[PDB]
């Protein structure tokens, strides 16, 4: 409800690229999270089967191969790539109250250097933890208490496949679109 | 019942060795095999235990590591090593009805000269099938359809054990007993 009235006073305070593009990307990646992605990794460790008979084999074996959640990652990254545009909003709501460019320009292109920063740091993340964008149908376990190596099954692994190459696209196209409002402000120095 | 009459029969028409020490450890093999062992190996497939929720890898692991039991083997090891003494008492038999040294001697040095073939090579196939005498606790399988390697769990493996080397120990004395026979009859000429 509010949120709506959040984006409008974000919505100003910004360059073209900056006050459409980059917003309605950011808008983009929330709805996919909230209304599509999040109902699809509901059951993954409710559905997750391993062929043994060994109790516990089935807790340790979901923790050593998903040691974060797709969707966790994805909500750390959101609240992180959001921050800085939040700490500007406070900045100047707080210089105005104080009244009644230089300033204005630092804190502006390092803003748009934080994001840059984390939406790549996530995005290698996912990365090395996963060893790909791609979720298999079959992970062959280890792990003490399981018995030898242990087949088990993971649980919609297509489905998830095309929402982490979803959100993965849409990350690097804002990674793009700030790199490109960095050389629009350097070129004007 | 009838079967000690049958072993009068058999204890005639024998040298002191025969008549006396292989004809008692026969016997004693047989009642270690009836009244003790054959109740050892009774559960031998139903208490099997495999850590696996595959379903026939439990039927493949038992056969892959148990192709024929081991009451099997000494059953049949009886029945070769006893049929020579059978053939030869029916011999005589027919012998003595036709009647109302040599034919005598070569039909028992043949027979003595048969029961060392058996009793070696059924003790030849209890190695090599079974890589020694003593049966492990822990068997690991990896035979389709079973996943990986599963482990499984023998039933009463020391028991079975103990009557393994009981039953070789018996066999090795019995074919010392056959060789001494031999060499007796052989420095006769």
């Amino acid at each position: 409800g509010t949120l709506q009235t959040i984006l409008g006073g974000v919505n100003k305070h910004s360059t073209s690229i900056g006050k459409i593009w980059l917003t309605v990307l950011f808008i983009f990646r929330i709805m996919i999270l909230v209304v599509a992605a999040k109902e699809v990794w509901g059951d993954e460790q409710a559905d997750f089967v391993c062929n043994t008979l060994q109790p516990g084999c089935k807790n340790v074996c979901y923790d050593h191969y998903f040691p974060i959640s797709h969707i966790r990652l994805w909500a750390l990254q959101l609240i992180f790539v959001s921050t800085p545009a939040l700490l500007v909003a406070m900045h100047v709501a707080y210089r105005r109250h104080e009244k009644k460019e230089g300033s204005l320009w630092w804190t502006y292109t390092s803003s748009i250097f934080f994001r840059v920063i984390f939406e790549a740091a996530f995005m290698y993340v996912f990365y090395v933890m996963y060893d790909g964008f791609s979720m298999q149908r079959l992970v062959k376990c280890n792990a003490w208490p399981c018995p030898n190596t242990v087949d088990c099954f993971v649980s919609r692994p297509t489905e998830k496949t095309v929402f982490t190459v979803f959100m993965i696209a849409v990350s690097g196209i804002c990674i793009l679109l700030n790199v490109t409002e960095l050389c629009y402000l350097l070129i004007r120095y």
